């Protein structure tokens, strides 16, 4: 589990996003596992606005933070999940790093802020959407 939380939104994997949030959708987009909704509370969170390929991500099956290198946002071949075909998944970026499905929602952050959340992983490796190119998450 996990969200982001930048001014009034609240970033979720879709495949994880309660009544509430979509009671309160702003965005969705399946083939990204991506679900914006919006908030009362303003959030504390920073988008990065960069192209870094390293960073840091949380793993909750750890509790632990790890430093990664992960590949550019891409069309990936993303195998069958309880929540989803197998499929493309769009805005997906890979890491050699631990991951299990409850670690979904995990940030991954670099020196300019958050870059995305654990959408994908096994056989140690990890995957992240991208939230990079989502410039209307700093405004309204
Ligand atoms: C977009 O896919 C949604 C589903 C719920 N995700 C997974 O299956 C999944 N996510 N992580 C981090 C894994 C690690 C190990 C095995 C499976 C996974
Ligand atoms: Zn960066």
């Amino acid at each position: 589990s996990g969200a982001i939380y930048v001014g009034n939104y609240r970033v979720v994997n879709r495949h994880l996003a309660t009544h509430n949030d979509w009671a309160n959708l702003v965005w969705e987009d399946s083939s990204r596992d991506l679900l914006v909704s919006s908030t009362t509370a303003q959030g504390c969170d920073t988008i990065a606005r960069c192209d870094c390929q390293t960073g840091v991500y949380y793993c909750s099956s750890r509790r632990k933070h790890y430093p990664v290198s992960f590949s550019k946002p891409s069309l990936i071949f993303v195998e069958a999940s309880e929540y989803y075909p197998a499929r493309y998944q769009s805005h997906l970026m890979l890491a050699v790093g631990h991951s299990e499905p409850g670690d979904c929602g995990g940030i991954l952050r670099c020196q300019h802020g958050v870059v995305g959340i654990v959408s994908t992983g096994g056989n140690g490796l990890v995957g992240f959407a991208d939230v990079r190119d989502l410039l209307w998450l700093d405004e309204e």
